[PDB]
């Protein structure tokens, strides 16, 4: 893979633009909040982009018509964290790991997401039920040397 330095917020907005027309078609309320507009990271931009595409696509499918999506980026000390939240039904406890299987079907591309975030970047990806919805969170170290 190919590690470069990029602004994480610029990537997030780039992915939003890919889905902007769809989000509008479904009358979804979208918001993106960041605590650091000039948040940069050294990562594989293509692979992080793939993760974000999957998570936003999943959020749209999950939240459906008249739904709600919020992305939050957070500058932590040695790592960056991105939260992708949608309003919708909670992930049943019994499925919290199972959804990350390459054989999960109802899939959500989560097995590849976890490979990218955890194996390729030394980070973590997980889900929690919050605020009448579901969040998928990933974090990656700011540099491969902070891994």
């Amino acid at each position: 893979m190919e590690f470069t330095e990029f602004n994480l917020n610029e990537l997030i907005r780039e992915v939003y633009v890919l889905f902007e027309e769809k989000i509008r078609k479904m009358n979804i309320d979208f918001c993106f909040e960041t605590d650091n507009e000039d948040l940069r990271v050294e990562a594989d931009r293509t692979r992080i982009k793939q993760v974000l595409i999957n998570l936003v696509q999943n959020a749209i499918e999950a939240t459906g018509e008249n739904g709600k999506i919020k992305i939050t980026s957070e500058d932590m000390y040695t790592k960056v964290r991105v939260s992708v939240w949608n309003s919708g039904p909670p992930i049943p406890e019994e499925l919290k790991e199972k959804i990350f299987s390459p054989f999960f079907t109802t899939g959500l591309g989560l097995s590849i997401c976890r490979k990218i975030i955890e194996d390729e970047h030394g980070g973590k990806i997980w889900t929690e039920n919050r605020e009448n919805g579901v969040v998928f969170i990933f974090e990656i170290p700011k540099t491969p040397e902070k891994r």
